């Protein structure tokens, strides 16, 4: 069930075909990520254009109000960063493996790909003496041992001669002479076996150093697609983290830095100066007649 | 339109009521983040379990899969971030607003808030002289104001007494002599305005000191709000960065150092051996007639 069986190279060209199938899965799984990732952005902006509403249209007043609309620009600044990380994602990422699936490998209208195409016609013919000479030798393995086996079971009925009688040859014609020729069948048979056999073991180097080569070919191939995807990897590694750009660390300074703006004392002081005790007014005294 | 008018002090008990209704308001924003936090982090365990499948059945093999495996459980480590900070927003920061809310307002079946009611009675309480002072005060302004126009307009018409005739005072009855009594009507009407004028500015004091008082007990209910809302804002915080525990940061170290753990020429070399050249192989030399 060998790579060195007459067929089972198959694996090594499923292997080029599934080569351009991956670029196809990872391009979907980048797809798929960047919606997922998309998708928190736009309620992150949700959740913070509808709660700035909220909160300034009363009943929050002053600072804490800031403090507490701090929040809402939190949240759009991280959406900012997940909305990145998907142009990012796409525009860059993706359209590396679109554009190195369309320079790698070369469509062929009648068939799948010249680079599974090529590779496989050629372990087909560095196969075809092997072929033959394989069917040659299951041949010449079973005229052997089927003209074999009678000698050993036909001379069974060669010595019933001398049991019962069958004394003159009259009554032994090729009862005992059947086994001259059907052994000389044995031999002959034989020879073509074992010179069969030996034509193999020559030409075996040719078999093999020729289907190396086709192989050795598809290593260069794999090899520069392993290459590129280990690369790409690492590239979508770096636009998933939001803790590469200090930007997202930034964010949640700001936050503690203006929800710290927060001073309840200036606040109550406000409230009391623009809409209590502290409010001027004109304390009654005298009017006169006018007109 | 002063604090210091007759029932302005309503938006100081206005603000003790949405004191309450804040409370309200933020719980509802922290609940509608916690949703919004939690609809990632399941999209991203979609996607991690999702596409684990996929790779983990064909066709990628040997390192490189585990390379890009790396990712699927990259999402699950940030999907558990994004439940901790929504079991962090839930169960510890809005279930401290809503027993704060509890614990320093209490209800009152019949009405709003004894909080509420109770400053606003000792608002109106101080303000009981005062607004009745202010009635006096008014109807005495209008008693000499009314009673006053008459003398000024009703001598225009005693005068008239000179230009055409009216000479015996047959004629003249209260022609001329009704604006006697009606300037002592001006005069001992203008005496209760005075009177009433100088109540107002000697209790003055005693309605300021008096809505002084209920206010600067708003003040300190207000500002054990706004030091309780200053707190809990910043707690949010904490727990919405993700940037706080390294864990975040950890992640994105393993992706890339698994990432790295590439290495093509190992992934190569192990197809070879298990699937092509490398294979054994028991290459045809001679089989014997048994049985």
């Amino acid at each position: 069930d060998s790579f060195w069986e007459v067929g089972n190279y198959k694996r090594t060209v499923k292997r080029i075909d599934d080569g351009h199938r991956l670029c196809n899965d990872l391009m979907s799984c980048v797809q798929e990520r960047a919606k997922i990732e998309k998708a928190y952005a736009q309620q992150l902006t949700d959740w913070a254009k509808r709660w700035r509403q909220l909160i300034e249209k009363g009943p929050q007043y002053g600072s804490l109000e800031r403090a507490w609309g701090a929040m809402m620009t939190e949240a759009d600044k991280v959406s900012e960063l997940h909305q990145e990380v998907k142009n990012s994602l796409l525009n860059e990422d993706l359209e590396k493996v679109k554009n190195w699936q369309k320079d790698a490998y070369h469509k062929q209208i009648m068939g799948g790909f010249k680079e599974t195409k090529e590779a496989e016609d050629g372990f087909r013919k560095a196969q075809k003496p092997w072929a033959k000479k394989m069917k040659e030798l299951e041949a010449a393995k079973k005229a052997y041992h089927l003209a074999c086996k009678e000698e050993r079971l036909a001379m069974t009925r060669e010595m019933n001669s001398k049991t019962e009688q069958s004394v003159t040859p009259e009554q032994q014609k090729k009862l005992v002479d059947k086994v001259d020729k059907c052994r000389q069948d044995v031999q002959k048979t034989q020879e073509k076996y074992e010179k069969v056999l030996e034509d193999v073991g020559k030409t075996t180097p040719q078999y093999m150093e020729g289907m190396e080569q086709v192989f050795e070919q598809c290593q260069q191939f794999e090899e520069k697609r392993l290459v590129f995807l280990k690369e790409v990897l690492l590239d979508i590694k770096r636009h998933l983290n939001l803790a590469e750009n200090s930007s997202y660390m930034h964010v949640y300074r700001e936050l503690e830095q203006a929800i710290r703006g927060a001073d309840a004392q200036e606040d109550l002081r406000w409230f009391r100066s623009t809409s209590g005790p502290g409010m001027p007014m004109n304390w009654p005294q005298f009017e006169e007649w006018n007109p």
